């Protein structure tokens, strides 16, 4: 069988399952960057305020077109740099370190050259200079006009949102393609340490065979939302939690699983919450050398790269919630063999704040050092109350919350047992009263083994605490004090002969 457990088809969705939203409006805890009154279907979102406010502070984005990024002016320079015509790809490269005179010997273009002179055609290459690098350009220069209202950091401990539009967006994004945002560079910055790369140098940078792929994503990307602005809303959100669930005593009981090795999450989890396999940096790799699931899908909804500019660093106890990021690319394969396919028109509907239906949260699995690390009690119950965080929802209903839509979080670099994760995953989903589809992507046995444990652990009608207490015995028991690098028994067969018992 292709997929086990549940039927996908009785699984909640967004929008069907969502409740009516509260009016958009801007709040102590809510940014709201465009004029809520004008919001209409299909039409472009008018900016709020009308004209450019700037703050400069520890406490909000430094947008490269304030008076304050200086002595001249950077943002004048910006423009002079930028406003000339590229025919080679040194011209670019020379524009971008005309206001980056202190990395001209630190920074690399090889792939951006390669990309140009070496990869494309050449009716492809003059179409990326006549026409797609001069329109990003006009719509990076153009930002005093479309972003116009400060964006404050989500910084670490805030519980705050961001709802903004897709435009606004892609003039944020062009400017990072061109690498205008200040104090986002230097290695050894004070400012800024504690938050992800912004400016997109490192795209430039290097060999590799996966930059002319990434580079397609994006300029994909950039070709259609200055062709035609994209009409939606954004909302990001941090949420940090301090009430976590006393795991040993909790006495709910499992949700529904689907479980299957075919599909992926962005298309087969369509309207359910989509679990972003995170870096604590939110992104990880996606504008420098990593191509893996977390990266995948910042190049194919590149609105997500954009959480970078304002995301601090996660904490243990926090996740980003991204709602209507729209999917403009295709692609295959996966990691050293992701390529770009072609261009994709997103289908989703639209919520009641011209939000595309797609919810993706952005929770960071711990990396361990060895195997048997995972298993001690204080990192379970880490990796828990992380997935807890990502799928709660305070103040809703659980008739009201779509199903989650994962996979081996934290397996692959990071160290993670996939049979460990899956269950960590489904407590964690059944303490936040949510049902669970999870994706093995070709590893058949695996789904097998999810599926079994969990109709096993159901109906013998054992509750998230039950569980969880058995986790713990299997440390006890089996890691504690074990001298090998990997445990006499596998967990899932001590937790069958343990209930079995
Ligand atoms: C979203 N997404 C995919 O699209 C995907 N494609 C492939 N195929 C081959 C690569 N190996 C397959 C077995 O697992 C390890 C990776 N693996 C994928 N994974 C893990 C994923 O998360
Ligand atoms: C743009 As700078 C000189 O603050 O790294």
């Amino acid at each position: 069988k292709k997929w086990l457990g549940t039927p996908i088809e009785e699984m909640r969705r967004m929008p069907r399952c969502g409740i009516r939203l509260p009016l958009l409006r801007p709040s102590a805890n809510h940014t709201v960057t465009i004029r809520v009154d004008l919001l209409r279907a299909g039409e472009v979102p008018k900016p709020f305020p009308t004209h450019y406010k700037d703050l400069w502070d520890n406490k909000h984005v430094k947008m490269p077109c304030s008076e304050q990024n200086l002595a001249g002016s950077r943002w004048e320079l910006i423009q002079t740099a930028l406003l000339n015509k590229f025919t080679r790809p040194q011209n670019l490269k020379d524009a971008i370190l005309k206001y980056n005179v202190a990395y001209s010997k630190k920074w690399d273009f090889t792939a951006l050259i390669d990309f140009w002179d070496k990869v494309l055609e050449e009716a492809e290459a003059q179409h990326l200079y006549q026409s797609i690098l001069p329109d990003m350009v006009k719509i990076a220069l153009c930002l005093p006009n479309i972003c116009t209202q400060p964006i404050p950091l989500l910084a670490a401990a805030m519980n705050h949102s961001i709802t903004m539009s897709q435009e606004q967006i892609a003039s944020l994004l062009a400017n990072a393609f061109f690498c205008t945002f200040p104090r986002r560079n230097a290695k050894m910055k004070s400012e800024y340490s504690s938050y992800p790369d912004i400016n997109f140098n490192r795209l430039f940078e290097g060999r590799s065979s996966r930059k002319p792929e990434k580079l397609k994503t994006l300029f994909c990307y950039f070709r259609r939302v200055t062709a035609a602005a994209p009409t939606g809303l954004v909302t990001f959100t941090r949420q940090s939690l301090e009430d976590f669930p006393e795991w040993e005593r909790c006495e709910k009981p499992l949700t529904r699983l689907h479980v299957t090795y075919e599909g992926t999450i962005e298309e087969n989890g369509q309207g359910m919450l989509q679990v972003d396999f995170a870096n604590r940096f939110v992104g990880g790799g996606v504008t420098s050398a990593g191509l893996v699931q977390e990266e995948i899908r910042f190049l194919i909804n590149p609105e997500l790269i954009i959480s970078r500019l304002f995301t601090e660093v996660l904490d243990h106890n926090e996740c980003l919630i991204i709602t209507g990021t729209e999917q403009y690319s295709e692609y295959t394969g996966y990691a050293e063999t992701y390529r770009w396919s072609r261009s994709h028109e997103d289908g989703s509907e639209r919520d009641d704040w011209q939000r595309r239906c797609t919810e993706i949260v952005a929770i960071d699995a711990l990396h361990f050092r060895r195997y048997l690390d995972q298993f001690v009690p204080e990192k379970m119950r880490r990796e828990l109350n992380k997935a807890y965080c990502g799928f709660l929802r305070p103040g809703v209903s659980s008739e009201n919350l779509s199903a989650v839509a994962t996979g081996n979080w934290g397996c692959g670099a990071f160290g993670g047992d996939a049979r460990l994760k899956a269950l960590i995953q489904i407590l964690a989903a059944a303490a936040a009263e949510r049902d669970v589809v999870y994706f093995t992507f070709g590893d058949s046995e695996l789904m097998r083994d999810i599926y079994s444990m969990h109709i096993f652990l159901t109906e013998r009608k054992l509750t998230v605490g039950d569980v969880y207490k058995l986790l713990l015995r299997y440390y006890n028991e089996e890691c504690r004090n074990c001298s090998t690098p990997g445990p006499d028994i596998k967990l899932y067969p001590f937790i069958y002969h343990a209930v079995e018992s």
